[PDB]
């Protein structure tokens, strides 16, 4: 009932993720959804753009990162994913390397705690969908996030200019909000509440 | 025999158009009622031949329409029946719907069976596109009227037991194309090649 909810939310953020990075492409129509398309690696992916991302590279793009997760594999092998789609890094990868502090809580009171987590993002720009994923597949690997441990909770990013991006762990992110992007140099903190 | 099965095979080999969220009221043309679209840079006349034929008197929005052409007529205006459907209110990958797609032919050519799945990308989905989409999906990896495939059946079963049963010896019947189904209750759907 509640519970074959968090199963496949286990199975899904404890799955398989893919970084692909400086792909070249252009969208193009697959019935009512705008996707691209592309082999890097020796897989092949297809990439739909379902947020913000809808209509923004209709002409031949270079230069992309890609963080995809499979909602599904088609027959031949192909991977269909959300968004998750960013530029490449300008600069050089100790030059934009950004160690912000993840911060990991219960406040429950005889059986709590806060512990500091490592997190680094590799890249200047980070879409929302893979820190959400990389973050809740921390969760599940440390603090048994969806095994019948923590099963609810929140994750807030907390930016320098004092905005927020919550994410809520009791369902998957929205598909809309997977094409959302974030400059990682202006990100202050990242702070997960369990319960 | 032969003229019938290449009918077959040219028409579900054919073209198709999805229109979405689309606006109309039925009129008449002739002994039926029919909605005319003029979406993307192409017309069309849609047929509504079966529970469809009064369901679309009052003005209705928020369609979609899944077309196949009958006949083209002399302006240009492609002829299409039914495949009217209500478009969808979530995305196609919520509660994802990959309903498993059984082919088989176990006789004496061949002894197979392969067990894909079929995505549906709509809530609710058109008997009409269901057996388009499985045909030229069996005429291009099956060959399907191009040889030995002639004959047999799509089964589309629901959860509640009931199902859809179609004859691939001819075309879907022009009454049934108006059959909507919810397409989180197909279970499976099972090909029997003969």
């Amino acid at each position: 009932n509640r519970l074959y909810d968090t199963n496949k939310l286990h199975q899904y953020y404890s799955g398989p993720s893919y970084e692909l990075t400086n792909v070249s492409g252009q969208s193009q129509g697959y019935y009512d959804s705008n996707v691209l398309l592309f082999n890097q690696q020796n897989q092949k992916f297809q990439v739909f753009l379902l947020g913000k991302d809808e209509n923004k590279y209709k002409e031949k793009t270079h230069g992309l990162d890609v963080f995809a997760v499979p909602e599904l594999v088609d027959l031949d092998g192909r991977i269909f994913s959300v968004s998750g789609v960013t530029k490449k890094n300008v600069k050089s990868i100790f030059e934009s390397l950004r160690t912000p502090n993840l911060l990991v809580k219960k406040i429950d009171d005889k059986d709590g705690f806060s512990i500091d987590e490592f997190f680094f993002i590799q890249k200047e720009e980070v879409s929302l969908k893979e820190l959400d994923f990389k973050i809740r597949k921390l969760l599940i690997k440390k603090y048994k996030l969806y095994e019948g441990s923590a099963d609810k909770g929140r994750i807030v990013i907390n930016m320098k200019d004092e905005n927020k991006y919550e994410i809520d762990l009791s369902d998957k992110l929205d598909f809309e909000r997977m094409a959302d992007v974030i400059n990682s140099e202006q990100i202050k903190n990242i702070e997960v509440n369990l319960k």
